[PDB]
């Protein structure tokens, strides 16, 4: 897996961008091209930065489930979380060399995790429009109106001390939003929801020369 060594000032946590998703659209959220990149074909609704608590939960009254609703429940950002796509980007800093098992405990309605330079995004280009890779580490999809898969896991081998691009794209098509995010470290340590000290951001520096490490090994 391709990693990076950005030399700018490090920022804490991951950037989160918000994009429109059509209420009750039961097709788009499950299109692989949409989850990978097409979500950015609309104007960004806005963004927040510095996020370390990655897990998503929005709920509302069952009497309202066929309807849009304004709330700040997603990352403090005022939107309609009943119907929205979220892109989280940053860099993962492995404390140790080994296999890392990322997990989505379940999902509602869809989410992907991509890991690696030229997979999640290009090294030193975190803030750019999305690249087109559908080589997902995790691809979770809730069937329309039925139970979502659980313990949806994916492994990446990482070398200590390099920064690995990560991208989570998440969509809610209606009603409840759910995405519990965790990772199991090579020592068996579980990191649940709060990724402080494991995820960082760097401002784009497309001039930096030695940013990409094709083979960290
Ligand atoms: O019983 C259907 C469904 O209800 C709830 O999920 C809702 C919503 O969040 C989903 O996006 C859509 C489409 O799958 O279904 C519901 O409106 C949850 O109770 C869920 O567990 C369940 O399958
Ligand atoms: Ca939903």
């Amino acid at each position: 897996t391709q990693a990076c060594l950005p030399v700018g000032s490090r920022k804490n946590g991951m950037n989160v961008n918000f994009y429109k998703y059509s209420l009750q659209d039961s097709t788009t959220y499950s299109d692989p091209q949409y989850m990978a990149y097409k979500y950015s074909d609309t104007k960004k609704l806005g963004s927040v930065s510095g996020q370390t608590h990655l897990s998503i939960y929005y709920d509302l009254n069952t009497a309202f489930w066929n309807t849009a609703s304004w709330s700040s429940d997603l990352f403090g950002f005022y939107t309609t979380p009943t119907n929205v796509t979220v892109e989280m980007t940053g860099y993962f800093l492995p404390p140790q060399t080994g296999s890392y098992t990322f997990k989505f405990a379940t999902v509602d309605d869809s989410a992907i995790l991509s890991v690696g330079g030229s997979i999640a995004f290009e090294c030193c280009a975190q803030e750019q429009p999305p690249i087109t890779s559908t080589d997902f580490t995790i691809n979770g999809i809730k069937p329309w109106g039925a139970a979502a898969p659980t313990d949806i896991k994916g492994s990446t081998y990482m070398y200590a001390g390099y920064y690995y691009p990560i991208k989570i794209v998440y969509s809610n098509a209606k009603a409840l939003a759910r995405l519990p995010v965790s990772v199991v470290l090579p020592d068996g340590t579980e990191v649940n929801d709060d990724f402080e000290g494991y995820v960082y951001s760097f401002d784009d520096d497309l001039s930096q020369s030695n940013c990409t490490i094709p083979d960290p090994s």
